């Protein structure tokens, strides 16, 4: 793994492991979202950030970078034993926060097999208070970003920026009583962003998973699920097959996530 | 990853990933059990077997290798970003089945940071009926094994071969209503052997996990948990060091699926 010649992006190769693949012997979408997370952490580490991408100002201010949205689009899931090359870079989005992008490539053919974009915001780690990002914070990471815009999804009016609606009760399909275990936590004891993807997908009928492959997934993150919390995953078909998703806490019905998935017939 | 000079063992290096570590920034025991599984799968692939290590006779006969026991003992959990080198080899145990062993090593110092041994049995995949290993099946994989004994736990009185008792109700601690999700299944849609390790450990109090580190884990596998099954994880302390007794059973009928023990030392 290394930063590119200009130092404004990072690349890494991954050999697909036996436990990382699904019933069709290709990496699951959760293995992909994990690999994006891993190359993201390695790009931050290689540029000085020893908290993910927490600058010197943020560590003292008790501020952290938090995912607001993740959008992944896959064309070909890499096979077990294959090598996948991922390129990642960060970009400032003014006071809103940062945008981290990815390009997934086949290491033998060089063809793009997928792409991802994520939108991150800054919050206080002691309270969920969303912040508008200071000008002094910006200048600390802006030196590690390209200045000319470089977007993984440059298409004006594409899937990555579309507003997601709330799932109306009753749902078509559901997977109730989901609790995270220790393997679902990160090194800071918080639930891993990838687990929520798995939970959304748990309500999809097995018949869709068996006859279709996941093409697009957009996940809006609203609130975090704590260790002792229980979750309900809801799904309704809105149509290729398209779905509407809602993650909420089993008890009060408090929203934690919302999203959509797009699937193609195998 | 490659077979050694003699072709009777396999080695592979792994860089510890950010999502693979625990609160102490070192690989979890579940990341370790997964890495053992991965190097096991790669040693079988590099020698012809590509079902895990299914011979051409096991394939026609609908026979598979299933884990009966796993024993892992760790001295140092590798840090996030560190490189761990694992060496694996398989050995025949007559008609009982095979034994697959591992040596975990630090890639910078060469020191052994852990070791593991697993005992595998032959089973008919359709009827779930166990059976002794035939001569014809044996001759197919014996060529890939060392003939002189090579044991990861060679000791005369070792923890890897001790009989585990059943946990008597009521348990001291428990973690009720555990269901596997799709990320818990392998490529054949069966529950992954590593998930059961996570389920045993879910009943351990957080105060043990925070003040102690896992040293030894022995897991006996008796029955598999199906996709739609729900599991109960039970724990009772049996003891400077903390020792526990574990029992995994199906929430419904109380059917046993796993039993084991864990050994923890104060950080
Ligand atoms: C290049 C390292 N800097 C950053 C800042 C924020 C985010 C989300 N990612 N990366
Ligand atoms: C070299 C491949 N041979 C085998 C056979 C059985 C087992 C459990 N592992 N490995």
């Amino acid at each position: 793994g290394s930063l590119t010649e200009d130092g404004l992006s990072y690349k890494e190769k991954f050999v697909v492991r036996s436990y990382e693949v699904g019933s069709n012997k290709t990496a699951t979408v959760e293995t992909i979202a994990n690999l994006l997370q891993e190359v993201g952490c390695n790009h931050a580490q290689s540029v000085g950030f020893s908290g993910f991408a927490t600058t010197t100002t943020m560590r003292k201010l008790h501020l952290i970078w938090v995912t607001a949205r993740m959008h992944i689009e896959i064309y070909k899931y890499p096979a077990w034993g294959d090598v996948v090359e991922i390129e990642t870079w960060c970009q400032s989005e003014g006071r809103i926060g940062t945008r981290r992008d990815w390009i997934l490539k086949d290491s033998v053919t060089g063809e793009v097999t997928g792409r991802a974009t994520s939108k991150w915001v800054m919050m206080n780690q002691d309270t969920r208070r969303l912040q508008k990002v200071s000008d002094d914070v910006r200048d600390e990471y802006l030196v590690f970003c390209p200045q000319e815009p470089r977007l993984a999804f440059p298409e004006e009016n594409n899937r990555s920026l579309k507003k997601i609606p709330k799932l109306e009760d009753p749902a078509q399909y559901s997977m109730i009583g989901l609790k995270p275990r220790r393997a679902d936590l990160d090194m800071n004891q918080h639930v891993n962003n990838v687990t929520y993807i798995g939970w959304v997908l748990e309500s999809i009928p097995q018949e869709i998973v068996d006859t279709h492959e996941l093409q697009v997934i957009t996940l809006d993150y609203r609130r975090e699920c704590q260790q002792d919390d229980v979750v309900d995953s809801l799904t309704t078909t809105t149509s290729d097959s398209q779905f509407l998703h809602l993650l909420r806490l089993s008890g009060d019905g408090q929203e934690i996530n919302r999203g959509t998935t797009l699937w193609r017939k195998k």
